[PDB]
């Protein structure tokens, strides 16, 4: 069984480790997809976002970390995945994430979407809150992982 | 009795079009009104998106589309229309229009903010979700009229 | 020509309801404010109570009617030759219980419309139920009710 | 080798769980439809029927077996061997209430991963309570239910 | 100088409870913990057992007084001079209810102010109806209570 | 006992006025603190929103208005306030304050977050929907203070 766990990762948070983590202990391989997405204008390049994405979850030897600018359904069809995770934290998200499932299930009936809650701990962060409290010289080392504390601090430097 | 539809319709969606047409079993004339919006940096021209929602309405015989950059309220008043109609179909929709009403129930009183629900169908659907996938090569024939489905085709191209 | 139906418990009809009924009239030819005969929650007041204040409070509404009814209300309103039934929407809670009940009204009646229609920002933080608790505590509620629910609310917890 | 429990009242089971069943069927080896023996609010349909109708309507599902619990449903996850427990999500209502149910499963079985599944738009303005109060007012649910069920039903409110 | 209320059902007080009344103590000179002595819905703990439950669980806490109340929270935050009622946001349905609440508490007194807090996050999933539903199915509730709260409620739902 | 009343208030709404007015009620000192808010590109510059600001607010003696552009957790240490005000309208707002609160609370945890619901008469508006009003020919005079409001015409002439 095979999952993908697409999204921005500008940059990658702890409450994506959860996500990610949980995923691990339910499927045999899982693929975590980061998206260019330059509508969100990253702070961080595709590239980047992988290096430190594929740096926090070495960890765990069922992850491989890929990048893409395909639409998702099409890309988890690639990565031969049934499953495409979604955390779930808040209302926001949870509208959202019914239309984007609902898309997704029209694109590719086959594709389940699947949806995690991450921990209490990180059910209030977001990768642009995190970010924000940095801009504004805020400690963020709880919230991420070292690796990615370090690159956000020398980014903003 | 008179009633105006009023709305970005960048482009006009399967979602606008269940509205329009149950609008138009409910009043003697609809007035489908199409903002200039350029906050949203539309993807389509002010006259590209009247030409789009003449086209798919035409089966309508008691619809007129027309354009406007005026007050949402004073714009009613002009048309002489005594109702103004909008879809919801989500929370951040519904608080969005509480908000909408009551300030266009401020500006004009005898003005009736009516609300109605799309289809189960187009519940799940937005204009900027559509363009998106579009955007991805994903594809939206099902969401929208044909001749709406050919020129976001021919703009993305 | 154009027939509404506003359908609801009213138990009592509050400022509120009047609020919703009176901008009904002002789109329908013809508005039946439809009260529920026996909701799964028993009503505070009877059912002919609930009529009688109803018919006192838009008594000056001269194309409203109050009926009260027992059956699904997408079938009275087709029993009333009504095309449109009208809810009122205040908050959250209210949006998705009347997202239910329009697509489930839409199955068992696609002829019939839903249309929803929101109160003064006076009334937009009441219930019934909440008024109801309020005057039982002793609370002063004559704001929020017509007249005669004032008089009717303040006789039944007096006894 | 990977087992999910899927819990509920299921009173009676629609095509809503159907959905949610069947999905839940494509990506483990082993469901467990669990139906709560004792829930808070007293059921339409006893223990015996609920069971009786989710097994006639999941027969098709090769992978699925119907079993009755009246103890923690994340205690009954593990005696069951199953480290997955699913839920449908509907609603921003249904939502809130996941959130406590699965941080509370969280702190009684760190273990076990609750996932949520979203039902087809065709089932995400129903429930039970809305199809057995439907029903109870005469009205047309054949759409929502499994065939067995659309009989059970019948066969209860006749009477 | 400035006195504040905290009212609530307490049935029982839980650790989401003494997060806030402990951050209350911290902004006003005076607090009272004020317990509904008959709410509509029937508490699992009389009304002696809650005040002594939440006595013994912030009787650390040197300027809180624990009260029982039958009245209007507004009539009784006046009757305590206190021009602070203070209310603890967990959820959206939490959100929607205060609202009402505060609005109302405003029409019937104005000059008494309803403040918000939020608690910590490790109360934000659950409550007393939460705790002593997964208490009464046999799960370990040990980490969301006060020691004697815990006592009492391992006691009540021994017999 | 002094708090501190944070934000954009790009301009400062009858709503604001409010908020800060209950505030003085409960507290010594209220500082109302003006973010320069760079990241929502304001209409007025800093220095005009707190002359706005500190004009609306004259007729309040415990009120002292101030620009800031750091960390808000920690303007409010500076400020020697241990209590920080928001202003609560809708479930939008609720998520919102929620994270910013569960945040705020990490960086300064003997800080307290107090949120206060605004009159139901500002409770569907917000600095944005008043400014597009106003930018539409829409009267507004009714949501602002009247030096607010003289502003906002002038800057839009
Ligand atoms: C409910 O979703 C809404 C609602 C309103 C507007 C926009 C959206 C979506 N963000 C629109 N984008 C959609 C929708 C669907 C169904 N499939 C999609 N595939 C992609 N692929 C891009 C690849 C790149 N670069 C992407 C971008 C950001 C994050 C991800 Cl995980 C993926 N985007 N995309
Ligand atoms: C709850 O509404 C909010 C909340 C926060 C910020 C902004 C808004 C609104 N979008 C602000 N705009 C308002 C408010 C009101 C009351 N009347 C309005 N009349 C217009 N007319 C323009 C005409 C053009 N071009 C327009 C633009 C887009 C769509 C439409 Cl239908 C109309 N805009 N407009
Ligand atoms: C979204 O609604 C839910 C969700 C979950 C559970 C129950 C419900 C509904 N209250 C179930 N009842 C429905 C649903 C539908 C579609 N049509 C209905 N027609 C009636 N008619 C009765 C007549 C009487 N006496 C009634 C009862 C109370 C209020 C009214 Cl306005 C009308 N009830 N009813
Ligand atoms: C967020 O949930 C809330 C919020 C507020 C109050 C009550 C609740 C819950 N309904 C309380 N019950 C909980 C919580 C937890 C964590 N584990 C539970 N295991 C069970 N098992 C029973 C077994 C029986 N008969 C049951 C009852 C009804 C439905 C089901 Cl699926 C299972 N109940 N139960
Ligand atoms: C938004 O609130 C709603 C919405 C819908 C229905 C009912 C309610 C309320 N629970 C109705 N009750 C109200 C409203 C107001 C404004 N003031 C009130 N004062 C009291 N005092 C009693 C005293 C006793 N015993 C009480 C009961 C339970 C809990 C508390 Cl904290 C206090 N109740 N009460
Ligand atoms: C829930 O909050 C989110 C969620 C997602 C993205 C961004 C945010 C926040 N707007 C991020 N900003 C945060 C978070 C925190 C915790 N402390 C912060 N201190 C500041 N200071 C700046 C100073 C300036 N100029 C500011 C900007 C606008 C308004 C205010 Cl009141 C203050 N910003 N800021």
């Amino acid at each position: 069984k095979r999952a993908i766990y697409p999204g921005t990762f500008d940059p990658i948070t702890n409450g994506h480790i959860d996500i990610v983590t949980r995923a691990t202990q339910m499927f045999d391989h899982v693929i975590l997809a980061i998206a260019a997405s330059p509508s969100k204008k990253p702070m961080f390049t595709l590239e980047e976002r992988v290096a430190l994405a594929q740096q926090a979850t070495a960890h765990l030897g069922n992850v491989e970390v890929v990048g893409f600018s395909d639409l998702m359904a099409n890309f988890a069809r690639n990565q031969h995945a049934t499953v495409l995770i979604r955390g779930l934290r808040a209302v926001a998200d949870f509208e959202y994430e019914m239309q984007l499932a609902h898309m997704n299930r029209h694109l590719m009936p086959e594709l389940e979407s699947v949806f995690l809650m991450p921990s209490k701990e990180w059910s209030f962060i977001s990768s642009s809150l995190v970010k924000e409290v940095a801009r504004h010289q805020g400690d963020v080392t709880h919230f991420l992982p070292e690796n990615v504390h370090q690159a956000l601090m020398a980014k903003l430097a």
